[PDB]
């Protein structure tokens, strides 16, 4: 009977090195809005580093693996890390806590997704069938009204807030950090190509093994049906120079 | 004076009630904040009351050694906590089935944390032996929830004075606070402090926990919860 985290340790003793005889340290944030890619990348990453992907049945499971779940219990990733630390979060780049990793942060992976999809996939978080249209409308109505899911100057923020925080992060909040940005739809289109780019970009050490990545991969909408006014109101969001719209058009989710 | 004030207790062991009567007097929850990535100020002009159930020695609270003015720890007979927690887990205590499961996991873990809350003794030690390293500016007051219920007036008095929130404290002003904090709550088992009603073995095992070598027993006996 072994501990459920044994795969996170080599368990080799005494420990040896490939770098010495006789990749850059820092935090790697895997960041996205809910249902916008960072759980999948966070699972794939485990598979690559560890050999074994975590067991994620639902959103509660997925939330276990975030900075936020870690915070609810008073823990924190290291701020003076001696190695690569990968931490998933959906939090906005400018919430106070992440103030502590200014110097610490090495890499930012930000993933965005079509908010149509985020919106629907989210409706499964709140435990809504496709048949309680009533509940759906209320959720979508509250989503469209908020331009996102942060309804209960911090937390997730609106979609455009979240996006602007991480994508603009390198300039001030994370000076030593490089930032890569990837649309979920692209990942889903070419997952092996794309995840190999992510692993290069995250600089965990050594040559990316494209076979190591293929195995690590294998492990892994209109709103009319809710009502005219839903689809309609969401479409106002995509019109503008104002923010939701700017981002929706830059990421190819408006037309 | 100015600095952080922790209102700390195990779940359902006091701090909410007290955070209510301070609220009522005047007119922050650490874990809730933290879940949004928010932190109480580490450089404060004002006094800052913050309620937490976490054990004092969690990393996050390490950001606060200098910032911390006072600690109020609240403590409560575990039996009663064990039973209020049951209701928090949204289980009727007509339903012995789930109730048993729950009590059994409580006793197995010497508390409600199955980092974090900690066991019950880990939590008590954490805040009662903590000025020692974690919060060396702070003055620390422990208090049994029982006695608070016993003399809300004379005990809450002790509190408001101790935290030093607002100049001088009037008994009039105080009276209105324990009024609402209970009048509000009031709108919202065996009588011998026994768990036998959930079956003998359960009582048997809590009893063993209370009268062994384990620390739970230690802190129990020193506060008047070992009978
Ligand atoms: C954060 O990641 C997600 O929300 C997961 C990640 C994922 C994608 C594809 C295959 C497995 C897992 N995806 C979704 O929410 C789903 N909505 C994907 C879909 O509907 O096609």
């Amino acid at each position: 009977s072994s501990h459920h985290h044994h795969h996170h340790s080599s368990g080799l003793v005494p420990r040896g090195s490939h770098m010495a005889s006789m990749s850059m340290n820092g935090i790697r944030w895997i960041a996205s809005y809910p249902k916008a890619g960072n759980t999948w990348v966070r699972c794939m990453l485990a598979a690559y580093i560890t050999g074994k992907a975590p067991q994620v049945w639902n959103d509660i499971d997925a939330e276990s693996l975030t900075l936020e779940a870690m915070l609810r219990f008073g823990d924190l990733p290291p701020a003076e890390p001696m190695e690569p630390v990968l931490v998933k979060t959906h939090l906005k780049a400018d919430v106070p806590v992440l103030g502590l990793y200014g110097e610490a942060t090495a890499k930012v992976l930000y993933l965005v997704r079509n908010p149509r999809d985020m919106l629907l996939s989210s409706m499964r978080m709140a435990s809504i069938s496709r048949d309680d249209v009533e509940k759906s409308r209320d959720f979508a109505r509250k989503f469209i009204a908020n331009e996102g899911l942060g309804w209960n100057g911090v937390g997730l923020g609106s979609w455009p807030e979240n996006v602007r925080s991480w994508t603009e992060s390198s300039s001030d909040r994370f000076p030593n950090a490089d930032v890569l940005t990837m649309r979920y739809e692209d990942l889903k289109g070419d997952p092996v190509a794309r995840f190999s780019e992510i692993v290069e970009f995250l600089d965990l050490g050594g040559p990316v093994d494209i076979e190591d990545i293929r195995r690590a991969v294998a492990a892994s909408q209109s709103l009319s049906f809710l009502g005219e006014d839903i689809e309609s109101d969401y479409q106002e969001l995509l019109h503008g120079d104002s923010g939701f719209a700017l981002y929706a058009k830059q990421y190819g989710y408006a037309g």
